[PDB]
């Protein structure tokens, strides 16, 4: 069995001549860069607001998460392309309403839907949040008592989950987790939706720079492998090829959802970096086949 859906989106960062061109005639899921043509499920130009991007890219997942399916939204790309901004990895309180990312918007749609069905349901739903960090291929629980001690054979599930009852709680753990953060640092804030009989996760991954100057994008590449392995039942999925695919092992299963947000720079000087990001995207779309 394979994933329910693997979606790929691209978002252009604010300009400061853009190498990113959105054809005057297109399905709106295409873009051209350096004479090459890329086709994805979404192509957000720099003028698209947080709200629009969330409504189109994540909102749909809230329903799957609620029906019990594991969901992952992963942002990757060159440093400074709006990844952390996009996933809303900064404390909500200090951020203006229009600039709030996916994290706080998703938590709100979750609460609203849980409260709108707390009377008519199969059984009460509990909501928690975990904050993990991968530093130099080593998982760190930023919400635990030892936010500086690697994990092993127990990082997937074992990871302090703090209760969530309001945006205030999300702010707290986002503030806490941040203060516990010390050449690549990826963040994974998982919104856990637990019930007596079901546990579904919404993994919001905010990877570190993909630029250069096992490599640096072992996580990313490892995901593609893992994906292609499920579409053909290789009997042995390479979940351990990287900490990233290990920590997200319970979410990289059949019927689970995965979405990539490729953030790119519109600047000429980042041409090579922007192309790498786009190329990987294409591969992810290719492996995304058969699903
Ligand atoms: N779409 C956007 N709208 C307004 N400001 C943005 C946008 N995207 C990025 N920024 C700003 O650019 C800077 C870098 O964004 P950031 O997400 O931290 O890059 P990254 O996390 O990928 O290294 C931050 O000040 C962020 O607010
Ligand atoms: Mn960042």
């Amino acid at each position: 069995a394979k994933l329910s859906a693997v979606r790929i989106a691209v978002r252009e960062a604010p300009y400061r001549p853009s190498v990113v061109q959105f054809p005057p005639w297109s399905d709106g899921k295409s873009l051209i860069v350096d004479q090459n043509e890329f086709h994805f499920d979404h192509a957000f130009p720099a003028t698209i607001s947080q709200d629009e991007m969330y409504q189109a890219l994540i909102l749909p997942l809230v329903d799957k998460l609620l029906e019990g399916f594991q969901c992952t939204a992963l942002a990757y790309g060159q440093t400074g392309t709006g990844k952390s901004y996009s996933m809303g990895m900064t404390p909500p309180g200090e951020i203006l309403p229009e600039h709030l990312g996916i994290l706080p918007r998703a938590l709100g749609d979750i609460f609203e839907r849980v409260t709108a069905r707390q009377e008519n349901n199969k059984d009460a739903i509990q909501v928690y949040a975990s904050f993990i960090e991968i530093y130099n291929e080593k998982p760190f629980d930023l919400l635990g008592s030892t936010p500086h001690m690697p994990m092993v054979a127990a990082r997937c599930q074992r990871c302090t989950c703090l209760p969530l009852h309001s945006q205030a709680d999300l702010h707290h753990i986002l503030e806490l987790g941040t203060r516990n953060r010390r050449s690549r640092s990826h963040a994974i804030v998982t919104i856990h939706v637990k019930s007596k009989t079901h546990h579904s996760r919404m993994n919001i991954v905010d990877l570190a720079g993909s630029e250069g100057v096992v490599n640096i994008n072992l996580g990313l590449l490892s995901i593609n492998k893992v994906v292609m392995s499920m579409a053909a039942g290789h009997t042995v999925i390479p979940y351990r090829d990287s900490v990233l695919t290990t920590v997200l092992q319970a979410s990289l299963t059949a019927q689970s959802y995965l979405t990539f947000l490729a953030c790119i720079s519109p600047h000429q000087c980042d041409l090579s970096e922007t192309l790498s990001t786009l190329r990987f995207g294409t591969s992810a779309k290719k492996l995304r086949l058969e699903h």
